[PDB]
């Protein structure tokens, strides 16, 4: 079956706002989400549903773009590296699992294209 998603709030963490984590969300995440491929990667996994039952036996740091939306909504981050590394993992994840040429690697490799261009233009710390 599934785990529970990610966490996605933490109330021993003090919370901040920079110029940085609203970046990520209002422009790089933004971006992210309303490409033509986003959509198997704005949720995690249901390998239940998709009747992938090894998919949490190979993947055990499971990540995607609804957590972190999530996270930066609710200011679980309070490095933007820290969110850049969710974005890492949740790409690493999909070629882990996969192989060459698989729908999702491509989508995965599109999407990961994008984030690198948008990351360029990330305010200074
Ligand atoms: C191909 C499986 C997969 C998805 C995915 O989500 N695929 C998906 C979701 C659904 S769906 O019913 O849940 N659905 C409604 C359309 C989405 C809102 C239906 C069919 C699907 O192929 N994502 C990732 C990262 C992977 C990996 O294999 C990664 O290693």
């Amino acid at each position: 079956m599934n785990p529970p998603p990610p966490e996605t709030s933490n109330p021993n963490k003090p919370k901040r706002q920079t110029n940085q984590l609203q970046y990520l969300l209002r422009v790089v995440l933004k971006t992210l989400w309303k490409h033509q491929f986003a959509w198997p990667f704005q949720q995690p996994v249901d390998a239940v549903k998709l009747n992938l039952p090894d998919y949490y036996k190979i993947i055990k740091t499971p990540m995607d773009m609804g957590t972190i939306k999530k996270r930066l909504e609710n200011n679980y981050y309070w490095n933007a590296q820290e969110c850049i590394q969710d974005f890492n993992t949740m790409f690493t994840n999909c070629y882990i699992y996969n192989k060459p040429g698989d729908d999702i690697v491509l989508m995965a490799e599109a999407l990961e294209k994008l984030f690198l261009q948008k990351i360029n233009e990330l305010p200074t710390e």
